[PDB]
């Protein structure tokens, strides 16, 4: 179940966030913690491609090796809050599971600056959801969370101490495929 109406950043700069570059997940918190593994790797690219607002996702379970990419088209609900379709694709953009009405996520940018961000997502796959999932992002895959983003976590009435880090998982990312997938 998702339970939070996440508030977007006041004065969110959409062009900076959606610049075509990659964001790595450095820490995550699911309010239903059993919905996601204790060890995980994820990243995303966000940008406008031929006028269309897009996100490309990468997920990797470092223990099971389960791997998947997705291409998302985002619709705007309000500045910094989006509803995203998804299609599951291989790394080259070939469709494995097509867009369907019932497969979507909400996506809220709670805090961002040039190098870090705090987002919330609620994933729906038909009648199931993956709970309220918060993620701290950085442009640098190895960056420890700094004060701007940790303060944002506190301002959302969360505790960064409770987030699970992705840093000890030997996560390795294909940045080229994430960037290219924005066009797909």
């Amino acid at each position: 179940a998702c339970t939070k109406n996440a508030i977007a950043q006041t004065g969110f700069n959409k062009d900076k966030y959606f610049n075509g570059d990659v964001w790595y997940v450095t820490d995550y918190l699911d309010l239903e913690p059993d919905d996601v593994p204790k060890r995980y790797c994820a990243a995303l690219a966000a940008g406008t491609a031929s006028g269309k607002l897009k996100e490309a996702l990468y997920h990797y379970d470092p223990k099971t090796q389960d791997t998947f990419y997705d291409v998302s088209e985002l619709q705007v609900e309000s500045l910094g809050k989006y509803t995203a379709n998804f299609k599951k694709v291989d790394k080259n953009g070939n469709v494995k599971v097509a867009v369907t009405a019932g497969n979507y996520y909400t996506f809220t940018v709670m805090y961002a600056d040039d190098s870090s961000a705090l987002i919330h997502t609620c994933l729906h796959k038909g009648n199931k959801d993956l709970g309220d999932l918060y993620a701290v992002l950085n442009r640098n895959k190895d960056a420890a969370a700094g004060d701007k983003v940790k303060s944002a976590v506190s301002a959302a009435t969360l505790e960064f101490s409770k987030f699970i880090s992705t840093k000890e998982n030997n996560c390795a990312y294909d940045n080229d495929s994430l960037k290219s997938l924005l066009t797909k």
